[PDB]
C-alpha cells in the first residue's frame, strides 16, 4: 500500500518527467520521506525495474482478458493485441507515458525483460512467429520495440484528438506497424 | 534581433515541454517580456505557424544542400534523405523534438501547410510517386508524417544513445520506415 502508493507516484512523476524523475519528488508524492522510498527500494533502479513489471502487468492483464483465443492467424492475433494495447493506452494516459519510457531504458534488468514476456506467452510465441529475425535479437530486440512504441504511442495521439476517426487511426496504425516489423 | 531571440526560445520550451510551453517561460529565456512577445506574435496559434515555417525552412535547406541529384533509384534517393533528416537531427535535438510535436498539431493553418510543403518541391514529388495515397490524402496526411516523425525520432534516440550501432539503427529504421508508409 505504501509500497503500492510509492509505484503510483512513480508512475505520475515518470510519465510527466521520464526516468530522470526525482526520488525525493516520488516519495512527497507518496507522502512519505525519501528514506521510506530506499527503505522499499534498494535503488532508483530497483523501483524502475520493479515499475515496469508492475506497468507491464496491468497492460498484460488488459491484454489476456480480450483475447479470442479460437483466431490463431498471426496476423489476426497480434491486431487482436494492438486494439487492446490502444484502448489501454486511451484509458491509462500516465501508465502508457511511463512504460514507454520504461520499456526502452537501458535500466532494465535481464531477468525483468523475461519475466515480463513470462506475462503474456501468447505474445513471445507471436513475436518467434512473425517477426523480422533482426528485432529478435539482442542488439535490436529494444529498438523494434521503440518502433512499435512510437507508432502505438502516434496512432493513440491521433485517436484522443480525433474520435471520429480513431478506428482508422488504430487501422492504419497497425498495418503500418505490421510491414514495419514482420517478414514480408 | 528579438524576434529570432524568441523564435530560439520557443524552439526550446517545444521541444522540452510541447505545444503546452507557457508564452510566459518563452519570453524570459529569450530576454524580453512576455507583452513583447505579443507584439511580434499576436496569438500563441501565431508563433507557432512561425516557429514551424522557421524550423522547416532550416532542415530543407540541409537537406537541399546534401542531395546528391547522381541517385537514379528512387528508393536510395530517399534513404539520403532520411540519412539527412537523421544527421540534422542528432545535430540539432530541440529543433527536431519541436519541428514533431509542430508538425502533428490542430493549430496549423491551410496556409502553413501549403508554404511547408513547396519548400522542397521535389521531396514533395517523390511522395506523391512513393508513398500510399490513404498517406496523401487530406484527412491521413497528417497521421502518415506522425508515423514518419516517430519512426524518425525513434531512430535518433538510439543513434544518440548507443553511437557504436548508429549506422544500423539509420539503416533498420528506413526500411521499416520505407515498408510502413510506401506504395507496393
Ligand atoms: C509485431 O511485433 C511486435 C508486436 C507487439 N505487440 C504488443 N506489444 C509489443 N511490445 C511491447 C513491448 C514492451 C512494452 F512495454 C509494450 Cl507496452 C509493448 C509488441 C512488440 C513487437 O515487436
Ligand atoms: C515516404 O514518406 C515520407 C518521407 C518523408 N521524408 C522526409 N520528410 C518527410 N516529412 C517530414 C520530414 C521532416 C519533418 F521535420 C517534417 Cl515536419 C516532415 C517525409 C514524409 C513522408 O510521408
Amino acid at each position: 500500500d505504501k509500497k503500492q502508493a510509492l509505484l503510483e507516484a512513480a508512475t505520475q512523476a515518470i510519465a510527466q518527467s521520464g526516468i530522470a524523475a526525482s526520488t525525493a519528488v516520488i516519495a512527497r508524492n507518496a507522502g512519505v520521506a525519501e528514506g521510506t522510498l530506499f527503505r522499499y527500494f534498494a535503488t532508483k533502479d530497483e523501483l524502475i525495474n520493479t515499475l515496469y513489471l508492475h506497468l507491464k502487468q496491468d497492460l498484460c492483464q488488459s491484454m489476456i482478458m480480450e483475447l479470442d483465443r479460437s483466431i490463431t492467424d498471426a496476423k489476426m492475433m497480434t491486431r487482436f493485441i494492438w486494439n487492446s494495447y490502444i484502448s489501454w493506452g486511451l484509458n491509462h494516459p500516465a501508465r502508457h507515458r511511463a512504460i514507454r519510457q520504461l520499456a526502452v531504458s537501458e535500466k532494465l534488468t535481464k531477468e525483468t525483460e523475461q519475466r515480463a514476456d513470462d506475462m503474456f506467452p501468447e505474445l513471445r510465441d507471436l513475436c518467434h512467429r512473425s517477426v523480422l529475425m533482426v528485432f529478435m535479437s539482442d542488439e535490436y530486440r529494444a529498438f523494434g520495440d521503440g518502433l512499435f512504441l512510437a507508432l502505438a504511442e502516434t496512432t493513440m495521439d491521433f485517436a484522443a484528438r480525433d474520435p471520429a476517426r480513431a478506428g482508422e487511426y488504430i487501422a492504419l496504425g497497425f498495418e503500418a506497424m505490421w510491414r514495419a516489423l514482420t517478414r514480408e
